[PDB]
């Protein structure tokens, strides 16, 4: 309309033609996902015009359009691959905006949504113009080129040459926009054998290449790849520029590999892997030739390097440099026939083989258009007697990769970079962090050339000894305070308010029990520094108990008594306690050689007769751990903790808290004390109310709870027991990590929740996350005189979004592992690396230091998360298995198997599932590399004493080693199977047989489904096939389409002789018994077979062979127009063969011959006995399983005693049993193959042809028990030119493998072909 001038006639093809290898990629992966955009190339100018331009544009345009055809092209997919077409004319697609009202910043955004907009590579134009009026003779104008089109090196071409032709430039050499087809039409031609030495080159350099990088991701990897991304443009200073340029003269090498090296060494760091895939472009001309030639001309290569951190950047820079050299050798092999001979696992979450890349371009003669081209802004324009040119940057080509480093460009000194990021993996914030920590190593390359890859510090010099300033916790004196006096003071204050509920326990009467369980121990030899042994039963005395001990200057051992007696032995026995103090029921529960006392004998006085005696002592407890390892806690430590605590609880007189955890866990301490230091109320919970779901509801509906302390088990206990919640409460969390899923789960049951963590170690808890979003979970802010620190194996700071160990420091740390010097001496030591951060204590949890300053937990450095060369986030497995309906609880582990390798298992719970159906659905949420080998169901997760999930005692796996061969069920599996098998030249294929691990790949997978539109009258994706890539699968979501119509005929076999065999269904009605006669007959025959039109549509089944007949042969001579015809049949199939032919004579039509497999004659002996309805299904169900060699055996007798519809449903419902039919076939599915199988029957029933001669092959099962004469009764209807073969089998096992071999041969040599 801006454009009146051109009007579209309607175009005509000009030439087809191949596509290049260098094209199938990008072009594979616009039809895998058409909304992708990481292909549109765009070139984008301010444009200022004067009034002489004219019309020139348009000119211009028409005759740039006509001088060269691959503008005009197209590429639209058949079933015999892609092709390119040039068309005669294209109608441009030309956009023209207002934007005169639009500000600067919008304008840009604009301007990258519009070039952002997908193209059907299969409509031509493959490109557009976007143009915008910004002011009066102002405009901003952008090209969109789709990368399978042309590449980069070609715009310039094209933008040099437009230049010209609007007076630009003053001159540009010739374009030529024709070869690209001829270079594409000759490589076709070309074969590249298995056996090319650049082939085995690549095969080699990647054999070893992991599956995925192992960086740290900020989100979890989409199950199928969006291509969504952004940019980050940066700058390396002036400085560090010339210093690069230096020291690749100082090297062997170019600018190129130096930079490329420090790409490597920046991965390394950033994931601590050795072996890394980088993805590198090249340019492809290296034919003078086709220096000129517009068209997609750029082959990625991946360079796999194995990374030894003992090399020094020089060494290893040479060694990339080499590397390099070698690899652009071999630069001829296409990326897609790499992947192809390679064949890694095909996963449509990453890019196969390589999902990093670095591009290196720059043009050459191309310097009037060096800053234009820039990714930033320059005041540099191109002037000329019409217009000017000026710069306009656009965000273009984002998400080919994850991440995608952009050099080659300069300004003012400075090397220009572009950052590309995956925004579903990476937040801004990280790729901020990778480029300063890129422009690091750089600078450290320059500075330090001969420094080891090991020796070099990436990390950012912090300031103040810390990582972040969050991570240090406030500095305050409370590990001075008094523990002692803070809770008198309530007593002498709170007096006869409730202090402890069991009956109640007042304030006043808690003072008087402190005050007699000291005296009774020091009256019966307890003295300061002592151990005393702990057995308590959940009673109000034992908060009392703790604080006796306490001012009797001991420490207690906690021996909780329903632990396993072993375990307390082993306790005893290394804490070497003073006394055990325990309860009267339970004096002679364990047989030890350590004095007891009974805590019910202690008197009741007065706490003004024996405060002069009672003051703490140094330790408060010693707390066993999984060898036993007692933590002697300090109270120092332990009154640091508590009042830090209560700075987030703010504790005070009305709350109320309900302790549930056993006092052999330390957490236990905050729960039993810190209502006591304000004068609360702590309610202690018998051990069978906190055990049992609905008894906890009960509790703490009625004793009006607001604090509650508990590990997830038993949140998700209450979650599962119909909990009402309350509003009032604060939740506290901890002793595992806290998932996404039960974090919404309890946001919306409780009014504060804090997710809280510490090692036993540094007392209770260290951190502290105060959780306001199930998306935003971490382990939070550290206590009051805590230090966090994450550190790797050196023990160095590591840089921001690494791996490493948390090292925690402070006031909260232990005296020591008791009487365990060496070990103690192991665990807390001061650093070098930390010279001002004190005695710290190594956690042996990993942990990521995260570009926001937070600390996420992916814990325990022991534990293998390492599989085939990469590292797996269990727990993104574990949140998907939770949002089953039905799956209640799920863990996920990896195990070992066979030989040194490794693979998932995921446990589950809940009250209804299906295994199979869990496979299917995690296959379609997550990335492949993290799908699960193996399914466990258990009743109950196995849980520790403290309650957390005991993963070392869930059962060990046995894994399938191999996927089952099952055959093909029913019609839709039968064309797929056939279908795959021939497109894969796999002999025989298996419903569970995957496309690609048999050895297909991309460009097959097109092939596949565009013959798979045809055979089926539906549209299908590569995008369906790439994730339903099984027979079964696939069938599945083919099934699901109730309007899908399939013709009755199926090719076999595509021969290169001229005579096709036809072969007919048997009374079944199927084709499923020639699929494996089909697998040993001469492969230049064709072969085709009809199914009844019974098995696609209801009561289509033809009912007399005479209308059968004519049906199929109309349906033949639209194949095979003229004879002459050759026939056959196994069984019933056989009878209609000759009914066939014995109408193509009647039409003039020969008949070469008719094979028939245990055909009976259609003779009146030869009819089956009267059934009825009962029998027939009886003899349905026994039919249906014999092809597969199973007998399902269903009495007539059983059938009479039900229903007609329970009689279908049995029969189903077996049939499904043993897998004859698909799971999801239903009973209307069911009565068109009953209803098919009855039809022929009756046309059988009827059928009794007067006798005339045909040359006839009747092949006889001659170990068939049924007597049906010598001849099968044929003798009476053929006289002179019938021959008879008997093979072993019987009447259905003659078509099984072992015996339908010799049927073929057979068949090959009565009927030969050339
Ligand atoms: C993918 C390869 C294609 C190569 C084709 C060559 C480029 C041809 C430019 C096509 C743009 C034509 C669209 C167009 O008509 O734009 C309209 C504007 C304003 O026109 P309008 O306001 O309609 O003027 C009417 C004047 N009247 C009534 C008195 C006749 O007029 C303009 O804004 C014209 C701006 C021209 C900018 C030329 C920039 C040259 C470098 C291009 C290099 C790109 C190759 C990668
Ligand atoms: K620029």
């Amino acid at each position: 309309g801006h454009m009146n001038n051109l009007a579209r006639l309607e175009p005509e093809v000009l030439s087809r033609h191949a596509i290049s290898s260098e094209q199938l990629g990008i072009w594979y992966i616009q039809r895998l996902e058409p909304t992708c955009s990481a292909y549109n190339m765009v070139v984008a100018f301010d444009v200022k015009v004067n009034q002489s331009l004219g019309n020139k544009p348009i000119e211009i345009l028409e005759a740039v359009m006509h001088d060269y055809p691959l503008l005009r092209v197209s590429m639209p997919a058949n079933d015999q691959g892609i092709e390119q077409l040039i068309w005669d004319r294209v109608y441009p697609n030309i956009i023209f905006s207002d934007a005169r009202h639009i500000e600067a910043s919008d304008l840009t955004q604009l301007v990258e949504q519009d070039t952002k907009q997908p193209f059907d590579l299969t409509q031509p134009p493959l490109w557009r113009i976007h143009c915008y009026e910004c002011g009066q003779n102002h405009y901003v104008i952008a090209f969109v080129i789709h990368h399978a089109l042309m590449d980069f090196w070609s715009i310039g071409l094209l933008l040099r040459d437009v230049s010209k032709r609007f007076g630009l430039v003053a001159e540009s050499d010739a374009v030529n926009g024709i070869e690209f087809v001829q270079y594409a039409d000759k490589q076709q031609s070309s074969v590249i054998d298995d056996t090319d030495e650049s082939l085995i080159f690549w095969k080699n350099a990647l054999k070893h290449a992991p599956h995925v990088h192992s960086i740290p991701l900020d989100y979890p990897r989409p199950a199928v790849q969006q291509h969504k991304g952004s940019s980050l443009v940066f700058r390396v200073s002036e400085s560090v520029s010339s210093g690069l340029v230096n020291l690749a003269k100082d090297y062997e090498i170019t600018l190129f590999g130096l930079v490329l090296s420090g790409f490597y060494v920046l991965l390394h760091k950033l994931s601590n892997e050795n072996n890394l895939v980088i993805a590198t472009p090249v340019a492809g001309r290296l034919e003078r030739s086709l220096r000129n030639a517009l068209g997609q001309f750029v082959n990625t290569i991946a360079i796999h390097m194995d990374i030894d951190a003992d090399q020094t950047l020089r060494q290893f820079t040479q060694q990339v440099q080499e590397q390099l050299r070698q690899s652009l050798k071999h630069q001829k092999i296409a990326f897609s026939r790499v992947v192809e001979a390679v064949s890694p696992k095909r996963d449509g979450s990453i890019n196969p083989l390589a999902q990093i890349g670095m591009f290196w371009e720059r043009l050459g003669g191309m310097d009037e258009f060096k800053e234009l081209l820039l990714p930033i802004q320059t005041p540099a324009t191109l002037v000329g007697q019409d217009l000017t040119l000026g710069s306009f940057p656009v965000r273009q080509q984002e998400g080919q990769l994850d991440i995608t480093l952009e050099m080659g460009g300069e300004y003012q000194g400075e090397l220009v970079g572009v950052l590309k990021y995956n925004t579903d993996l990476f937040s801004a914030q990280s790729a901020e962090n990778m480029v300063q920590l890129l422009q690091a190593v750089l600078s450290e390359m320059v500075a330090h050339p001969e420094r080891k890859i090991v020796e070099l510090d990436i990390a950012p010099d912090y300031k103040d000894g810390i990582q972040f300033e969050a991570l240090r916790g406030k500095a305050t004196d409370y590990a001075q305070h008094d523990l002692f006096a803070m809770i008198l003071k309530q007593i002498d204050e709170r007096g006869d308010n409730h202090a402890l509920t069991s009956h109640t326990v007042s304030y006043r009467e808690l003072g008087q029990h402190i005050a007699g369980i000291a005296e009774y121990l020091r009256a019966h030899g307890i003295t300061q520094g002592d151990r005393v042994g702990l057995m308590l039963d959940r009673t109000a005395l034992l908060p009392a108990a703790i604080l006796g001990i306490w001012a009797a200057g001991a420490a207690y051992v906690p021996l909780d008594p329903n632990f396993p007696t072993e375990r307390l032995q082993n306790i005893i026995e290394d804490a070497e306690p003073k006394v055990i103090l325990t309860q009267t029921e339970l004096m002679d529960g364990l047989n030890v050689s350590v004095p007891r006392l009974d805590i019910n004998q202690a008197g009741v006085v007065a706490l003004e007769q024996v405060r002069e005696t009672l003051a703490f002592g140094d330790i408060a407890y010693v707390m066993y751990t999984s060898k036993p390892k007692g933590v002697r806690i300090g109270h120092p430590s332990i009154i640091n903790f508590l009042l830090s605590m209560n700075d987030r609880l703010q504790v005070t007189t009305e709350t109320q808290l309900l302790a549930i955890t056993t006092y052999a866990f330390d957490i236990s301490i905050l729960e039993l004390l810190i209502p006591l230091m304000y004068g609360g109320v702590v309610h202690v919970c018998p051990r069978e109310v906190s055990q049992d779901g609905i008894q906890l509801v009960d509790y703490l509906n009625a004793k009006s709870i607001n604090v509650l302390q508990a590990t997830p088990a038993t949140w998700k206990m209450l979650l599962d027991s119909e909990w009402s919640g309350n509003a009032g409460l604060t939740a506290l969390c901890g002793g595992e990590a806290l998932d996404t899923i039960l974090a919404e789960k309890l946001l919306g049951k409780v009014g504060c929740l804090w997710n809280v963590y510490g090692p036993t170690e540094t007392t209770v808890w260290s951190s502290a996350a105060r959780i306001t979003d199930a998306k935003y979970i971490d382990l939070g802010e550290p206590l009051a005189n805590t230090q966090l620190y994450v550190l790797d194996e050196q023990q160095r700071l590591v840089p921001p979004g690494v791996m490493g160990e948390l090292w925690i420091g402070g006031d909260g740390l232990a005296v020591d592992y008791w009487q365990r010097p060496e070990l103690t001496d192991a665990q807390f030591r001061t650093l070098p690396s930390l010279p001002n951060a004190g005695r710290l204590y190594r956690t042996g949890d990993k942990v990521c230091l995260r570009t926001d300053g937070r600390l996420t937990h992916h814990g325990r450095l022991d534990f293998q998360v390492k599989i085939r060369g990469f590292r797996i986030e269990l727990g993104e497995i574990e949140n998907v298995l939770k949002q089953i309906d039905g799956i209640t609880d799920a863990v996920v582990l990896v195990k070992t198997t066979g030989d040194n390798d490794q693979k998932l298992v995921a446990y589950v719970t809940g009250q209804e599932l299906d295994i199979a159906g869990l496979k299917k659905n995690l296959q379609i949420h997550l990335p492949a590399y993290m799908v699960p080998s193996a399914f466990i169901r258990l009743d109950e997760f196995p849980m520790t004493a403290n309650k957390k999930l005991d993963r070392k005692a869930f059962p060990e796996p046995i894994f399938e080693q191999s996927n089952d061969y099952v055959a093909p069920r029913d019609p839709i599996e039968i064309e797929l199977c056939t279908t795959f098998e021939q497109i894969l030249s796999v002999k025989r294929v298996g419903i569970h047989d995957d496309f690609f691990e048999l050895g297909g790949h991309s460009l097959l997978a097109v092939k596949l489904v565009n013959h798979l539109k045809k055979a089926f009258g539906t549209e299908l994706s590569v995008a369906l096939l790439a994730q339903y890539s099984t027979v079964e699968r696939l069938g599945e979501i083919i099934r699901e389409n109730k309007e899908i119509k399939p013709s009755i005929v199926i090719e076999l076999r595509r021969g290169t002789y001229e005579q096709p065999l036809w072969l007919f269904h048997p009374i079944g009605g199927s084709t499923f018994c020639y699929m494996e006669l089909s697998r040993h007959l001469n492969p230049n025959r064709t072969l085709r077979a009809i199914q009844s039109p019974g098995l696609i549509e209801a009561d289509a089944a033809e009912v007399a062979i005479e209308e059968m007949a004519t049906l199929y042969i109309a349906e033949m001579q639209k194949m095979q127009p003229q004879g002459p015809y050759f026939l056959g049949g196994w069984c019933f199939g056989g009878a209609i063969a000759y009914e066939i032919s014995r109408q193509l004579r009647q039409m003039g039509q020969q008949v070469t011959g008719i094979v028939m497999i245990d055909t009976r004659a259609p003779i009146p002996e030869n009819v089956p006995e009267d059934a009825d309805d009962a029998m027939l299904l009886s003899w349905f169900a026994r039919d249906l399983a014999a092809p597969y060699g199973k007998k399902l055996t269903i009495p007539a007798q059983y059938l009479r005693e039900l229903s007609p519809d329970q009689m279908f449903d049995h029969v189903l419902k077996e049939a499904k049993a043993i897998n004859v039919l698909p799971l999801d076939a239903d009973p209307s599915d069911f009565r068109l193959y009953f209803d098919t199988y009855l039809a022929n029957g009756i046309a059988l029933q009827t059928y009794f042809p007067e006798p005339e001669d045909f040359p006839i092959l009747l092949v006889k099962a001659k170990d068939e028990q049924e007597d049906f004469g010598e001849s099968l009764g044929w003798d009476q209807l053929v006289k002179d030119t019938l021959t008879q073969v008997d093979l072993p089998g019987d009447h259905s096992s003659i078509m099984y493998a072992e015996n339908v071999v010799a049927v073929a041969q057979t068949i090959d040599q009565m009927y030969p072909i050339p």
